[PDB]
């Protein structure tokens, strides 16, 4: 009774950040508590995929001070969410073109790869330097060259490759696509995340600013989600 | 205490809106009318807004007139679908014609039946110098399989040495896309309108819409005229 993906796109973090008077930063890390609730939550009720928007494509225009802060988060706060989530049985993974992310940044998201591998839990999946257009543009590219190097023929072509070429391809085959894409902060649009898996997703929009999503409105997500049916 | 007074408000019309015209079937049966009455309802419904979007300045619609999952619908409503632009060719297409509209369509357009690719056919041949609002309907259509496609003919090209692995841009997908044919600038839709209650997405131009603003409403398509895609546009209005 509850959707097996759920795809995230945590708007709302400077917003909630302004409401209160506090610089926009203060909000992104105020994101991290809203996550982790939702995550050890959403792991309790039965949840097998929660792919979040952490970073995308676009973002890297944002002010340097911004993301250089952001991208420093995993790096200072890592003992403040990851032993928890591993005690958690929860499988840290990440996707997008995550070898541009700077070195401590990346070696944060390893050592919590590293730590979780074994879990059978929720997989909290960070889409990080990720663009939806950007992910099919090297899965085309990938195929291509694979085609030319005679490893597949173009015959093979399908959607069913296109899938297993897909940064998603690591989640287990039917976990790939999200059941459900929410997205807080009052905007009614995708941004680029995850247009081909997310093709035939149900979608939930609610006002909610991400640092104050919780239990109650993953509950109310998924209540809306089983109505749907 | 109030007084009705009019003001001059300065609103942005999208270039390009996306609509899935959900709730024929719905329209129908909630009218004791089988399902096909609703689809001939459909086409007055698409009349209205076509008409009143070209005044209005909008640019493109596409519309998602047939899914490749609606082949496995009855036998019998397919064929009466797919007879529409067939048998009532003469009741919409002058008129859209003599309102400057352009038609097109988009798709897997040649698996179509014969008498619909011909009617389909003769209707963007007559409009194809037409400079308003170009009316795109996308028949046989579906986003993975279109991504899948302009894959197949990208890879035959790489491999015909036509272009290298190193031309794979996201602009280069853009020209294999069945959208390539719209103005470059107008390719992706700037609004999705989705009517009988269903949030979700349908493999509806999901690469051309990843940006797009999202319209739902709880309206049957048969019954969204001018005054439903008003309040779209002014929806449309007050996003970011
Ligand atoms: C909540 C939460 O639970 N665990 C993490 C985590 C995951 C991997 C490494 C370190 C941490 Cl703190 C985490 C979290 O919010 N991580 C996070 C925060 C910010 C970013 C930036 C790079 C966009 C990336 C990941
Ligand atoms: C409104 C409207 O205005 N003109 C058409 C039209 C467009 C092309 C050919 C013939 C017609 Cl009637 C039209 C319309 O509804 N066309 C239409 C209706 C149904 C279908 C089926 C095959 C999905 C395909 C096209």
């Amino acid at each position: 009774q509850v959707p097996a993906h759920i795809g995230i796109i945590m708007d709302g973090n400077g917003r909630w950040a302004k409401k209160r008077m506090q610089p926009r930063v203060f909000g992104h890390k105020a994101g991290m508590e809203a996550l982790q609730t939702v995550t050890k939550a959403a792991n309790k009720l039965g949840v097998k995929v929660i792919t979040v928007y952490a970073f995308s494509t676009e973002n890297w225009t944002r002010p340097d001070q911004e993301v250089k802060f952001i991208m420093n988060l995993p790096v200072e706060f890592y003992d403040n969410y990851v032993p928890e989530l591993h005690a958690n049985n929860v499988k840290i993974q990440m996707i997008g073109e995550t070898d541009r992310l700077p070195k401590q940044t990346f070696e944060a998201l390893t050592k919590a790869e590293e730590l979780t591998k074994n879990n059978t839990g929720l997989i909290l999946n960070f889409a990080l330097n990720y663009g939806g257009r950007a992910e099919i543009t090297q899965a085309l590219k990938l195929i291509s060259q694979d085609v030319l190097d005679a490893k597949i023929n173009p015959g093979d072509i399908t959607e069913e490759l296109i899938g297993n070429y897909l940064f998603t391809q690591h989640l287990p085959k039917d976990l790939r696509d999200p059941d459900l894409i929410i997205r807080t902060s009052g905007e009614l649009r995708l941004s680029n995340f995850l247009p081909w898996q997310g093709a035939y997703s149900e979608l939930y929009f609610t006002d909610t600013l991400w640092p104050d999503f919780d239990e109650a409105a993953l509950q109310e997500a998924i209540l809306a989600y089983n109505r749907r049916h």
